[PDB]
């Protein structure tokens, strides 16, 4: 794993293994990364976005890369990894927050470029702690006799799902499925919520002043079939006696969005096992 | 006991001796940690919600488990408590409040996963405080290369308990018992006592950000059924020398609720035994 | 003995009657020792590491094959004895450690150089105290006229036993005994271990400069089955009348590793006779 | 004396004519070292831990023993003690009470290794004074081309009472004495006392690095049956003209524990003969 630069079989394999849907997910990330890793020359950093709604697999998805990558899943001592609120709550701090970050990132990326960083909970953030990073990713080759454009930078929240969702049911409303929605969609309102000068979207909005982004990704929600999948393909995989009355209950005994067609879930594949666990006790 | 995987007859056994009605407990606590206890992978801690009328076991069910999973019952030092306004009573101490926390969670999970924690008198909390520890209820695998998912977080208060009330004399007053009231119970209002933003329901709006919390579970009033058990089972407990007229002045010396009928009781079970102290006095 | 280059015969006969599992090293010892012992040219010393849990035999499987080379064992006057702490307590007196080292060292050895030096209890040393023997672990035919490639030495810790515990569930969480594990398992994170910059890894950190060592051979928790060998094999050897009960005992009297398995040992064969003296105290 | 093996009769007899209660004193010490003397290959010397409540017989039985082994008792030049206080006071000169120990032990040994060596006041040492004789409790059969498992050492304290105490009120509050009370009682909240970071647990968490104790012993409160043993059986042995009345007094003139029982002595048989001659003054 990690002594292997992951093939794209490997990887379209194991999405379409595990993951429900999110054929954008699958188109996006596996020739990304493909070329990405591929390339000994990227020119730069891999600067991930995320936001929407959740359930859908972004930590999931994160995960699962991450144990392709290297064996250590998280474990691994160059996949070393940071939160907003664990370790940079207050606005009191910001400044040994930076150093900190500075400091943590040479050491980890000292170890080798190849070396993977996420964050999360980035609702929770002050643009003081962007303003430490900017320059790591200059397109540079360097950055005081050290070059970072081997690493890839991720990162997770849940602004501008509004769009994603008015859009599906625009889109759903024509008569067709999100299959049919194409990977374009409005990325000047994702922009907008991007640039929302809310603190959430501040932060990326002062990201965004040169698109050191690369590829804007939201996930959906996770449609009742794809609840349906994660209870036959779960409880199937842990050999816990379902049946199609269970599976009617997904339904009958769950509460969609809106409530006037009960269609887009509420957690998808999060609080599904639990609630299946009511349904052993049905 | 703590060398012992609670077996499923042991616990409905228990409950089944000492518990007086609370059916919906019963099924619940015992399929849920049966299944959850039994699992070497739970994908995530044991988030428990508990809120409604009191003397009818809160306390008394948790200490019940508490006993049967370790022989310390409270005693364990795995099983480490903190309460609402014994620890933290201000608004003006919350960052320490939230360091201190942190901290006394990584040591007692660093000793074992199994360790339980519990809070209670969670209408005196500021969310700051749950700020710190959503992170813990990821699903993650670990955190900070530790894993969480095998403790249990568990809750108390008394909040929504007006929905338990009138729909208990709702199907009551249909010519029914809650035998026959179903578990399932109109969860979007309690997700509204859980919204709701006073601070008690608004702490728990803010956890509900993600429904972290597994199972809604309300108690209900322990009806003078249930003060007729715990005089009778407890006094011939007792070597007390009960006799029927005791258990006349049960109702003959008692207020229940409402008045025009007479009905739900004030305490249950908690205040019994001293208003029979009384009846030793007769 | 000392007059018999050791055949494999003898070797591989006294540790499967006396050493219980350890596959691994059995493997390694055998033909490592019967083609260096056997090599009049090895063109080094031998480089020996070993860590992990104790009570598997590091003391134990040293002792046997001194043994086999000398009818003295360690009471040969070829086979001298250094210990941290007996010897090297204090950092102030590092420098006539080292004198003395070197000096106590070409005494024996030009005594022969076919005599043996182990160390112990090697988490309390100082960097300086490998400084002064680096040269004499060159392949070097010979330093101030004299050759050291034939001498043996060999070290112990305890240290990076965390990797071979997790790595011991890893695979038998797998549905796998460790007979199943190979002897290649991750030499990078022993390495790490080894370059654990803290004193003990540190230690040998700035020995692995040159991977001086040459074989890394963790050890392993002597399984409860273990218990049991070095139970009826011994207490049958000491004509001790050992029966079922007795054996029985073994685990309902024991603690394992972790609690909610109890697979692992604390101490394999060490304290197993002492506690099966309280057997016979039943 | 010096010139016997020990054997059961011998010792069993002689505790059952003085000894009062400890029955498991009397099993653990008569098995254990009936087989460990008898034994010409220990393969350890005996490490011997004691702790609890006074006046229960510590130095009492270990003066017995020795006279029994040694007609010396103490007084043997074989037979050579140390305390904490008297001889190691401060933290200043720990290096020197480290060579001073050392040598002391070596001299003593090698005149005999059936020498015993005990210690006392544990509570107020130095980890360092543990670090210089780890080494000597190695089942090695020698050290410096000299065996040591053959000699005895044994430790004092009183830490970890807590336990032995709210368990003598756990098991009598069930309606039972401690010789119903098992040999076996919690030895994990015992490795919790010598885990007990505190200097006295401390000393012996870094001694149990390794369990290098052969057996945990606690003893009890020696409760009034016991004074008025050591009432009748001494002031009867000593001529005094006691009669009922002053064995009234044992407990009409006395302080036990708790108050709220008036169960656990203070002293058991130590202070005895003191309030007794008060009881001649009556
Ligand atoms: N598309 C999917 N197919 C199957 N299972 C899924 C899918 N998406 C999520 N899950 C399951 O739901 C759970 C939640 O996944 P995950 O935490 O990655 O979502 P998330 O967006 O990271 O949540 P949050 O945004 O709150 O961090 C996981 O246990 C995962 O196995
Ligand atoms: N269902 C029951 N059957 C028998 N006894 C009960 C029952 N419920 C409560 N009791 C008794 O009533 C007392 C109160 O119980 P407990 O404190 O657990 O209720 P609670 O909901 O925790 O109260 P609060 O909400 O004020 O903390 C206990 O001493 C308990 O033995
Ligand atoms: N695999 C085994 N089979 C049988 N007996 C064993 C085995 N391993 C250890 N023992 C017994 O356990 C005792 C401890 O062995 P030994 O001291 O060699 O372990 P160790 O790793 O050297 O301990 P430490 O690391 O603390 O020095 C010895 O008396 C030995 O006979
Ligand atoms: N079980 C017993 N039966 C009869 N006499 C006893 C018993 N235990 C103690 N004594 C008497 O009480 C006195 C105190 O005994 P001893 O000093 O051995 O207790 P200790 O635990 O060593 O005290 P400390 O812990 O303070 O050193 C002695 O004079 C002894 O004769």
């Amino acid at each position: 794993g990690q002594k292997r630069s992951l093939s794209r079989e490997a990887l379209q394999k194991d999405l379409d293994d595990n993951l429900f849907g999110q054929h954008l997910a699958k188109k996006i990330i596996l020739n990304a990364v493909f070329g990405f890793i591929n390339n000994p020359k990227p020119k730069k950093p891999l600067t991930l976005s995320l936001h929407g709604w959740t359930g859908t697999g972004k930590n999931f998805v994160s995960k699962i890369i991450a144990e392709n990558i290297y064996e250590g899943g998280l474990n691994s001592d160059y996949v070393h990894l940071f939160v907003a609120t664990l370790h940079f709550p207050h606005a009191s701090n910001i400044t040994l927050y930076k150093d900190q970050l500075q400091l943590w990132i040479r050491g980890n990326v000292s170890a080798c470029a190849r070396s993977i960083f996420i964050f999360d909970e980035m609702d929770k953030m002050h643009a003081g702690l962007i303003d430490a990073i900017k320059p790591f990713l200059d397109y540079y080759d360097l950055v005081d006799g050290v070059s970072y454009q081997k690493a890839m930078f991720i990162f997770l929240s849940n602004a501008g799902a509004e769009r994603i969702t008015d859009v599906a049911l625009d889109f759903w409303r024509s008569g067709k499925q999100r299959e049919d929605i194409k990977l374009k969609d409005i990325e000047h309102a994702l922009s907008v919520s991007v640039f929302n000068n809310k603190n959430s979207g501040f932060w990326h909005s002062s990201l965004i002043d040169r698109n050191l982004i690369d590829y804007f990704v939201p996930f959906l929600p996770l449609e009742y079939k794809h609840l349906k999948m994660c209870i036959r393909v779960e409880m199937q995989s842990r050999g816990y006696e379902i049946d199609e009355d269970i599976v009617s209950r997904v339904a009958e005994e769950m509460t969609f969005f809106p409530k006037e067609e009960r269609v887009f879930s509420d957690k998808g594949c999060k609080t599904v096992f639990t609630k299946l666990d009511y349904y052993y006790d049905d």
